[PDB]
Formats: C-alpha cells, structure tokens, sequence
C-alpha cells in the first residue's frame, strides 16, 4: 500500500500493547494472530535502504515485538513479547508489508 498506512497497520506506540482491546477495532477486525512493530519510522524504513522493486528484506537490527495469538477462546489472545529481527515487503526503499518474525 503505502509507507505511512503501513505504520497505521503495523506500527505502535506502545511495547505493551493492549492488542486484545485493540483487535475490537477493523484494523485488526477481531484477527487470529498480528504482529506489531513499536519503533520509531525512521529506523524501520532503513531496513528497505536501497530496495526499489517490491521485496521482502530481514531487519539488521532487534526490534520489539510483539504477537498477538487468539485463544481457544473467541477473539480473546496471549501476548508474546519478544525482540528481534522481522522481514518486511519493501518498495521504493519503504516498507509497506510485514512478513513476519522469523530468522536467525
């Protein structure tokens, strides 16, 4: 989509996100599982430094973050909180999609 509605989607304020209060809301429309990124912009965007064509890339750097795993229970979740790397669809040197968290 766009660098800046990629932060609506993905990027966070807070490290301790109320995800299970958040997913109430259509941007996680009551999801099964949504990793966030707390960070400042500018270091994620850095990730996709030289990136021009649409491809994902693995941060450099760890990150905190965190995922949001729904439950046997309806819409209801646990919060894992980690901190590292996360692979990210970048274009026109932005990142505009998340891959996941997974690496070594």
């Amino acid at each position: 989509q766009d660098w800046l509605t990629f932060q609506k989607k993905h990027i966070t304020n807070t490290r301790d996100v109320d995800c299970d209060n958040i997913m109430s809301t259509n941007l996680f429309h009551c999801k099964d599982k949504n990793t966030f990124i707390y960070s400042r912009p500018e270091p994620v965007k850095a990730i996709c430094k030289g990136i021009i064509a649409s491809k994902n890339v693995l941060t450099t750097s760890e990150f905190y973050l965190s995922d949001c795993n729904v439950t046997s229970r309806p819409c209801k979740y646990k919060l894992k909180k980690s901190t590292n790397k996360f692979a990210v669809t970048c274009e026109n040197q932005a990142p505009v999609h998340f891959v996941g968290v997974g690496s070594a």
